[PDB]
């Protein structure tokens, strides 16, 4: 043979180069300091294609490159930024040098394997980091296959060592997708909202033109929150009535009867209805029910849902939910939570992880009896064929994770657990009541078993007392017989998990960028975080979103953008072209353009009301 082999090999950031090859090296890892700090490397000896090899794992920072115009307050037409303007990536961060770094280490290596996270974005990454290392790595084996693709869910052993064993390509078509997206944000976003910033700037007194943008997915995002403002500020109160009768058992209780007819919202007929209940003395049991239900375990864990309960159970807003998923997978702690599916792959040792977690104090003895007992199979869910759902890889206390990233490990695993453990049962019992010509009934829930919500609490049904046992027939006193009269109350502003939801269900911000199009809103100041994790509206965000609307619904409204993000899908797929995509999109929107500056009025005209 020749020369050995060096195969330079790149994660995504620092942590995770250094603990895959710490994994495979079995430990045998030598590491430096990279020229720019940042990034180290990890050198050792292996076997590659059946052959002894020199690996070399480095790492990037994240994206090595961002996209931007070639070449801020400069006097430039928006109009031009859809086509005429060129485009180009620079570094992300230019004092870390990250394409010299790629250079250096680089240089001279025969194979490279991407061992970047894999999402979308993480295949965008893998040509930044190829197009950097290419020119510079060795010529001789230069017309074998020398770049490869690991594929992994997760920090551990098992995951990292079967991706080396089956590695793959870079996909193009989904780091296509990626650029076009970027294109698309930042030449639509950038032309109306540099538009704006200098047309408002200096206009009027109390409004700082800077604060003024627009974007393709965050001014819908915005559009949501607003929608329920309108809503709340709209909402016209009902005045409506429930007749409601208590009744004696033979072992003396009240019992509280609910009206079969539940609400009337006419004054007339509810009047009507209690006369003719009032007076009634006796209530007559017409029928009885025991049913047997179950409340069912949950699901297992997606991005989406966990984004939910974070915000409204942990307080954690999207963006901090998120890096603090990143940095639990980053440490091998949870697998990759950016992912749609919510179904276990079959291969998983569902019973292996759920043995991780038979000694931390807080579900120890209630882990081991599920071993004891034996685990449940998961629900079957939705597999997206991304990633596997959130679940935990690795056992952890609160003193190795610290505040938030506990907290957000707790809930994933308690999620798990209950994921493998067995329905809540429960006997949901009913008795009809009739008084007079009126159907009243009572109802009430008792635990059989608590099954999973042993180990998630939150979930577990409330205690009520049993409902008397009786028969068709039988008699009871009429206590009380009274009529509430109520009003409807309006609706609350948005909550962050209410927002996700309709940002899911209107097909935008979809490949996980959810939380960064809401954080981008509050960011802005758009919205405010209040109590409960609501977002209210701000006085500018309310007059930009009706200032949209009025001109063009279209720009308001999710419609369009979904049906972008669907193109964009499509480019991922190779199911649709990535320069048609973009000619066509940039057309439509610089369309728009040109009827929003004609229209401008529109805007200017509530601009100037609000802020003189
Ligand atoms: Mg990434």
């Amino acid at each position: 043979p020749g020369h050995m082999k060096t195969v330079l090999m790149v994660a995504e950031k620092p942590s995770l180069a250094q603990s895959i090859a710490k994994i495979l090296s079995r430990g045998s890892l030598s590491s430096h300091k990279g020229l720019n700090g940042a990034c180290s490397v990890h050198e050792y000896t292996g076997t590659f294609a059946g052959q002894p090899v020199r690996f070399k794992m480095t790492s990037v920072c994240g994206h090595v490159m961002t996209l931007d115009f070639l070449g801020k307050w400069d006097k430039v037409d928006p109009a031009e930024l859809f086509s005429q303007a060129p485009t180009e990536k620079k570094e992300a961060n230019p004092k870390l040098n990250m394409v010299k770094f790629l250079q250096v280490e680089g240089r001279g290596c025969d194979y490279i394997v991407l061992w970047l996270d894999c999402d979308k974005e993480g295949e965008n990454i893998c040509f930044e980091v190829l197009d950097a290392v290419l020119p510079v790595m060795n010529k001789a084996h230069g017309g074998e296959k020398t770049v490869f693709r690991a594929r992994f869910s997760s920090i551990t052993d098992t995951d990292i060592c079967n991706a080396m064993a089956c590695l793959g390509e870079p996909d193009h078509n989904e780091a296509l997708s990626v650029d076009a997206r970027q294109e698309l944000d930042l030449r639509i976003g950038c032309a109306f909202t540099r538009f704006q910033t200098k047309y408002f700037q200096g206009k009027y007194g109390d409004l700082d033109s800077s604060l003024i943008s627009f974007g393709p997915c965050q001014t819908p995002t915005l559009g949501f929150c607003v929608e329920r403002h309108d809503k709340i500020q709209s909402f016209k109160p009902e005045t409506y009535w429930v007749l409601q009768a208590k009744v004696n058992t033979d072992k003396d209780r009240s019992l509280l009867l609910d009206w079969d007819r539940v609400r009337v919202f006419d004054r007339e007929i509810a009047q009507m209805f209690l006369n003719m209940t009032k007076l009634e003395k006796e209530a007559q049991v017409e029928a009885t029910s025991r049913k047997e239900k179950a409340k069912q375990r949950p699901l297992a864990l997606n991005t989406v849902e966990m984004l939910r309960v974070a915000s409204s159970s942990l307080g954690m807003g999207p963006q901090h939910a998120m890096q603090t998923a990143e940095r639990l997978y980053t440490q091998g702690y949870i697998s990759y939570p950016r992912t749609e599916t919510t179904h276990y792959p079959e291969n998983f040792d569902l019973k292996g992880s759920l043995r991780q977690q038979a000694n931390h104090p807080y579900w120890a003895d209630t882990v081991k009896r599920l071993l004891a007992e034996g685990i449940n199979r998961p629900r079957k869910g939705h597999d997206a064929g991304d990633h596997p759902p959130i679940t935990p890889m690795k056992s952890a206390t609160e003193a190795e994770l610290g505040g938030d990233a506990w907290r957000l490990y707790e809930y994933i695993t308690r999620h798990f657990i209950a994921t493998v453990s067995h329905d809540c049962k429960y006997l949901q019992s009913t008795i009809s009541f009739r008084i007079g010509p009126e159907l009243f009934t009572c109802s009430g829930k008792t635990v059989l078993s608590p099954g999973f919500t042993e180990v998630m609490p939150w979930q577990s049904v409330p205690l009520e007392e049993s409902l008397p046992t009786c028969q068709r027939g039988d008699a009871f006193p009429v206590g009380e017989v009274k009529m509430l009269e109520k009003q409807t109350n309006p609706p609350d502003y948005l909550t962050e998990a209410e927002l996700i939801t309709l940002m899911e269900k209107h097909g935008i911000g979809t490949d996980a960028s959810i939380p960064v199009h809401i954080n981008n809103i509050c960011q802005r100041n758009y919205v405010t975080v209040e109590s409960g994790r609501r977002l209210k509206p701000t006085n500018l965000g309310i007059v930009l979103v009706h200032g949209y609307y009025k001109i063009d619904a279209e720009l308001v409204l999710p419609t369009i953008r979904s049906a972008v993000e669907k193109q964009l899908n499509l480019i991922a797929q190779g199911k649709a072209d990535y320069r048609q995509v973009l000619g066509h999109t940039l057309d439509v929107f610089k369309r728009k353009f040109h009827y929003f500056v004609d229209s401008i009025a529109g805007m200017d005209e509530l601009m100037e009301v609000s802020f003189s």
